[PDB]
């Protein structure tokens, strides 16, 4: 339902998004090589990749994670890490949205996840300049799983036109902010968004949208169930925001679903 | 390199073994049905299987599991449970080996996993034998992974010629006694072994040989990478008493492989 060549990209950013959880980053030298502990990114490590800067506890919303550059690719690679512990993660979970007109006019956002970004957009939006422009035929990527997901897609926003398109790859992400929001991310020029959810996970359904929060458009949802293998006959585009039949259904939701990605994601064995 | 029945087989165990740790286990009424969390145990699931009797921290060795009667397979199953936290269970292990001619002449086995056995025996006997009773036409299986491979190996070994057959398939099981146990558990009928590793493993190499602790045969290893589906072309047997190739080969071991045994094992999403 989608191309070879997509599933391909969306199982090596899901590795990359993997990676800001088992790759061995903890207060990693800059120019050394990304690996993943426990088989966590093997076409990471397949390929040509180093960090290119690393951070932990980062800013006022303790953002993690680490910049990238893959040769082999041609990419630079921005991971975001979500939370050490999801279950406690969703549950203190707060639904509180706050202006963001910067980002949009009548754009509402999650606060914790706006906050948490402008808190490291500062250092983080040089690092990533510098890189471009060394590597101008690498096209840049923003990603992540979960919180982390949250962070690439906010960031998404925040920095899009400046010269580069920039692609963004969410795995299990929550909503993000207001409907307004969801349609600006449907449209974006600079880029484009891959909002990836798989089987009932229950985070891409957080906040709930009896809160005021609304998903962008498309969604590609992946069919296969945890702990199976994902071919690209189990993802399926889902069109319109909001659209349900996808992710977005009635039904219950799981958490072990939140933690497999076309892989183990989210923890590390 | 193995027919496929035995390899249905060898999928079904690891995952009553799983279910040693996912399953809803801890207090549920005999004849509850069988279910786990996180798509740990489906094989299990869409049996007609139901507990027969539940054990925690049963004995002296705080011995977790579950005895269980599956009607789709004709089965009485017990399951042990390995350790709640292998990587702390690994590092307190301790090598001593203590005497068991009941069990076998000139056998020695590791001390804490025959004690834990003997401590819990009676009970287990008991109603397994009241199972067989209740159903002379079903296999008699134990199975477990990691230490609770280890249990499953020694009461199996115990149990032997009680008229009744036991077939053992333990994944990623340590060593459990000397060079005498190993050639009995070898060559004891009345039900055969089925030892499986998997690559690197780290735990089918403790204790060490150094120590006076020696492995049955034969060995079914599993070539396969973690988070790597498992076919039959990628088990392979290898025969010999403390054969190397297999799982005992001169690399460093890995504990992430541990707990892949054609699924997560040992841990739930
Ligand atoms: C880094 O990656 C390269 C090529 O991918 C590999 O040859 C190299 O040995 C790795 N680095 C180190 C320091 O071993
Ligand atoms: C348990 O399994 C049996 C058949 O495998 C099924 O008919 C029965 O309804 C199940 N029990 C529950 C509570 O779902
Ligand atoms: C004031 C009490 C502390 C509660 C911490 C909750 C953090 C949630 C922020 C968020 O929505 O991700
Ligand atoms: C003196 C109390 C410490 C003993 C703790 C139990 C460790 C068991 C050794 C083993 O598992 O092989």
């Amino acid at each position: 339902e989608v191309s070879q060549d997509l599933f391909n990209q969306f199982n090596l950013f899901a590795q990359y998004s993997a990676a800001a959880y088992c790759g061995k980053n903890n207060d990693a030298p800059a120019g050394t090589n990304i690996t993943c502990t426990g088989n966590a990114c093997p076409e990471v490590e397949k390929a040509d990749a180093t960090f290119l800067y690393s951070f932990e506890d980062s800013g006022v919303g303790d953002v993690t994670g680490f910049l990238a550059l893959d040769n082999t690719n041609k990419l630079i690679v921005l991971s975001f890490r979500g939370s050490r512990s999801i279950e406690n993660w969703i549950g203190n979970l707060n639904f509180d949205l706050k202006e963001i007109n910067d980002i949009c006019s009548g754009c509402r956002g999650h606060d914790g996840f706006t906050s948490s970004w402008r808190s490291v957009a500062d250092t983080l939006r040089q690092k990533v300049e510098d890189a471009v422009r060394e590597h101008p035929d690498y096209r840049v990527v923003f990603t992540g799983h979960s919180l982390g997901g949250a962070l690439a897609t906010v960031a998404g926003a925040d920095l899009r036109g400046n010269g580069y398109d920039i692609d963004v790859f969410s795995y299990g992400a929550p909503r993000v902010g207001n409907r307004a929001f969801a349609e600006f991310l449907t449209v974006q020029t600079g880029g484009t968004l891959y909002r990836i959810t798989h089987t009932n996970d229950i985070v891409p359904r957080l906040p709930p949208r009896e809160f005021g929060y609304s998903h962008s458009s498309p969604e590609y949802w992946i069919k296969s169930g945890t702990l199976v293998p994902v071919t690209r006959n189990d993802i399926v585009k889902i069109e319109g925001i909001d659209a349900t039949g996808g992710n977005n259904q009635p039904n219950i939701p799981d958490i072990p679903a939140h933690l497999w990605y076309f892989g183990l994601i989210g923890t590390c064995l």
